């Protein structure tokens, strides 16, 4: 199945809403994965994608989302339903109409 | 100067005329910025394979997409005037004098 990891800035109701939506995600069964610079770093340089990207935008540019390795989103975190069209989960499974 | 290029997806956000404001300002003053959309130049986002590679796997819903050099610098926003400062190195402008 489809996996999502999450590369979130160091540490708003962005966030708030964010980490609500990941829990109706996981909970309908998919696969997603945080890593922060704080307590995860070296993940960020082990992955040839992430390290890029923050040359490229600098770590301000983040969070940055790959969805089986492919960038999704970058500069924002997405909505439940962005979510859940990636991961091709009913509106209904995940607390949607 | 790096090179920007955006691949847009709409009738007229702000963020949308903010993002155009500031296209002008970095033209007026040095840079290249080139952008395409699938309404009208839809081969291009065939023909690039890191904009071909992010429809498929993020969906056209995901667009925005904002190269710099050719490098994903952001995606499914638009970047403010201070992020594209920051991206082409444009120094602050002086005011002058805290004590």
């Amino acid at each position: 199945m489809k996996t999502l990891m999450v590369f979130d800035p160091a540490m708003d109701q962005a966030l708030v809403d964010f980490s609500t939506d990941v829990q109706w995600l996981k909970q309908c069964g998919v696969q997603i994965e945080r890593f922060n610079l704080a307590q995860q770093p070296m993940s960020f340089v082990q992955n040839e994608k992430v390290k890029a990207f923050i040359e490229a935008s600098g770590a301000e540019g983040l969070p940055l989302l790959l969805l089986d390795g492919e960038t999704v989103m970058a500069g924002r975190y997405p909505k439940r339903a962005e979510l859940a069209r990636w991961f091709g989960i009913p509106l209904d499974k995940v607390g949607l109409a």
